[PDB]
């Protein structure tokens, strides 16, 4: 009941099998006389290693998450990827899928997961320098330099996308992912300012959102374009997590 096509909905990771296959992960597994494998989720090292192990075993991705960073959760990021995959299916844009990932984080997890599981290509973007260092490192480790292009942006500029879409000027991109920096209204409104430009150059605009009451103004802004744009909102899995997805398109050739 996480997501219909998520491989983790009905095949939860077997921590004993992961312990056997990956020894650096089973140091964080508290195997005891209980007969089961016990795992502490309240320690950051354990969650970091769990994410690393899942990426290695299920996506052939050796990734480093450095200390003091967000620890990505593979199932939820994969849910975002699949939600984007379905809309490309409906609007039949599943040929040469070039997308733009914003705020990739330290690990470009959206870019790597898309390039591995969906064969996508990405223009990846982050505003934090150590994160772009580690992003270049991860892309080069996994050999996806021919699939993901990682670009640093100075966060001072209003534009988040127009400095990026310059990278390849003869391409009309398919979509953009974003995980906003954790207030959010200003960031997403900058994205929307880029959205009223570059109108059909990017077919579908998407972003996650964490703050609850950030939806009312943003949507208020989007419906200010009236019939010119289409708007859609979606949810995530795990229940207790509080994240939404917001998508919009000026294209009439698309259907959210």
């Amino acid at each position: 009941e996480m997501h219909p096509r998520n491989p983790y909905r009905n095949k939860p990771p077997d921590f004993k099998a992961l312990a056997v296959e990956y020894p650096e992960f089973r140091k964080f597994c508290q195997y005891v006389s209980n007969g089961k494998v016990t795992f502490d989720f309240k320690k950051d090292a354990a969650v970091r290693c769990l994410t690393q192990t899942l990426l290695k075993k299920d996506f052939n991705l050796d990734v480093e998450i450095p200390p003091g960073h967000l620890v990505p959760r593979v199932p939820q990021k994969l849910n975002y990827c699949l939600l984007i995959d379905d809309l490309l299916k409906a609007n039949k844009l599943t040929k040469n899928v070039i997308g733009i990932d914003i705020g990739t984080g330290t690990s470009c997890i959206h870019a790597l997961i898309g390039a591995r599981q969906f064969n996508w290509k990405f223009i990846a973007t982050d505003g934090d320098e150590k994160s772009v260092r580690v992003a270049h490192e991860n892309v080069a480790k996994n050999g996806l330099s021919s699939s993901i292009c990682v670009v640093h942006v100075n966060p001072d500029v209003k534009t988040v996308l127009m400095d990026v879409v310059n990278t390849i000027p003869d391409t009309d991109y398919a979509f953009c992912m974003c995980n906003p920096p954790f207030g959010e209204v200003a960031f997403v409104n900058r994205i929307i300012d880029d959205s009223v430009l570059l109108r059909d150059r990017i077919k579908i605009y998407t972003t996650m959102i964490g703050r609850k009451s950030s939806l009312k103004p943003l949507q208020n802004r989007l419906q200010r374009f009236g019939d010119d744009v289409k708007i859609m909102i979606s949810v995530l899995n795990q229940g207790k997590t509080k994240r939404w997805m917001l998508a919009w398109t000026f294209s009439k050739s698309v259907s959210l």
